[PDB]
């Protein structure tokens, strides 16, 4: 395989289906990608240089290696964690680690670097989520640091041979909720020029009315040959929703946090297995997923693991969670591979927000 | 296959190995049993009765159903956990629900119907676990009141049809620490007659050396011709030793609780894996284990995942456990079988105490 090639195999109106091609395997797009801890995982930069550290991970053979996962793995930045779990400038942000104290200053540099010892496939370069709401004065002055840093981090990965020839790098759009903003941002990302482009900055609470109307305006500006990642996003009816407007990837600690939290995804929206409404349900979890949770156990019985406080509960809630996002992309995939997205979206939403 | 038969294949010193064939499968003995949530796995009655309660399990299908698991389910009285988590009598015993505040008794009659209930096939009769230390006035009285309430056990069980003919019944010997106590209790528990026998009040933090000291005389006491079970026992120098003194079957919450716990048991003692030392270890939990985690895994990822909160660590750790415990029963049964378990024994203290 090569390095990095994208192909779109088939479109319905602005949603596309097809693969990246990577030396450590084929993704399909759209595609979801869950956290390491699928055709593709996420590391979670920010937690990994902290423990155990990056040039640990690298002395125990790389991400890879130390999670015994060999296809493809995405980094972020580790940007946004920091700012989440501090002092920045036009060279980068430095902070404190609560862990142990030390001392740590990230920079576009020091984050391709990172993710460089980390081993990772999909490099994301390194910029601020802007908060939300924000001004326009804000908007811009964020967004063009990112810029300058997009740069940089396409200079220092560009550096790094091993990194180069094997690895691939995405830029992210910023801008916050302003076109004139996003249009700015997607010029000076595609004048850089990255493998692929994602769409930052709208995982930030603003709604999904809002949400959707920015990617309307904002997925057409990047360049239509390369993959659209829309991070942090989402609910399922996010997905979909997002997927019709042209993007390709997504990342979202929901299906995990849901699947610790008494929470699972189903085709009929999301249920609180908790609830006592569960504890005398013999049907599985959902009636259609093909996930071995749900060929062998019942909500009753899951339901009462939770509330044993049993960790097999959370476990078996996390497998289902994770396994019906992944069904859902196969269902997306499929339909617009056959021409059918445009009414699985409609049928979709009609069941899930019926909730029955 | 019989409703009950257990053969001896083959013998060593006090040591047995052998099976018992019971309706819903074969349990190669020495056995270890454990928690369901294996050849035969325990099942809570205590917890069940609380939640979801044994009528409910009962019209969920009964236990096998409601947990997907169609081998021997071997339930406790349900007493011990009583008292652990009141008020007795000859009858048995009151006690509230902290859960929901409710009213609940238990008796021999009503242990033995909860069983029933949850449709489990080896039924444990209600007794009590006396405490330690115990004097010999109040050792007697409470082994005299549990021989009273093993009659009562046999004889609600045997009132039960279905139970009857599907399940068998083991009686408890008691007598705390006294060799003339736990004779009387053995010659009562062999005129009622029951299908095994287990040697009870052996978990009482007695320490090894007591605990093996009245194993070696109190198991000669019980019928050759029957299992030996030893309730809540324990780690695995605990279970080489039992067996060595003819115990055929254990039930402990050791690697359960330990595996939630941050400690891994290995060929060369028990490990904490949370512990510094293992962060840039890639040896597996153990390196002869064939266990799916230690076929895969390092020691510094799990040490990762434990010391990160994520619920794959735990899950890990237990798979580990169970089997690394099931492993230990296979190489008993194997060196009894084959006529070496007096050297089996003696390797295995040289290794798991030297702790390398
Ligand atoms: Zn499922
Ligand atoms: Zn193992």
């Amino acid at each position: 395989r090569p390095r990095f090639s994208f192909s779109i195999a088939a479109r319905e109106g602005k949603a596309r289906t097809g693969t990246i091609e990577m030396k450590r395997g084929v993704i399909r797009t759209p595609a979801f990608m869950p956290v390491g801890t699928a055709d593709i995982i996420l590391g979670n930069t920010y937690h990994l240089m902290l423990r155990p550290g990056a040039e640990r991970i690298a002395k125990l053979g790389g991400l890879h290696s130390f999670m015994g996962f060999d296809r493809p793995i995405l980094t972020d930045s580790g940007g946004y964690q920091v700012m989440s779990l501090t002092k920045q400038s036009e060279e980068g942000v430095t902070f404190k680690s609560h862990l142990d104290g030390s001392r740590h200053m990230l920079s576009p540099e020091r984050s391709i670097e990172i993710q460089h010892l980390l081993g990772s496939d999909i490099v994301m370069a390194f910029d601020e989520c802007t908060p939300y709401p924000a001004t326009p004065s804000r908007a811009a002055s964020s967004m063009e640091r990112s810029m300058r840093w997009a740069k940089r981090s396409r200079d220092a990965f560009d550096s790094r041979k091993e990194q180069a020839e094997n690895a691939a790098l995405f830029g992210i759009q910023q801008g916050s909720v302003f076109e004139n903003l996003r249009q700015q941002s997607a010029d000076a990302l595609a004048e850089i020029g990255f493998d692929g482009y994602a769409v930052g900055g709208l995982a930030v609470g603003e709604g999904q009315d809002e949400m959707f109307r920015v990617l309307d305006f904002s997925v057409p500006m990047l360049p239509d040959d390369k993959p659209h990642y829309l991070m942090g996003v989402g609910k399922p009816d996010d997905i979909v929703g997002a997927v019709e407007r042209g993007i390709d990837m997504f990342d979202c600690v929901l299906p995990t946090r849901s699947g610790r939290n008494g929470q699972a995804f189903t085709w009929d929206g999301p249920i609180n297995i908790r609830n006592a409404r569960f504890s005398e349900d013999l049907k599985p979890l959902d009636s259609e997923c093909h996930c071995a949770v749900c060929q062998k156990w019942s909500r009753a019985y899951i339901h009462h693991l939770i509330r044993a406080g049993e960790i097999l509960g959370a476990m078996l809630m996390t497998e289902h969670n994770i396994a019906f996002y992944q069904q859902l992309m196969q269902k997306i995939r499929d339909s617009i591979s056959e021409g059918r997205f445009s009414q699985f979206a409609q049928d979709f939403r009609a069941r899930y927000f019926a909730r029955n």
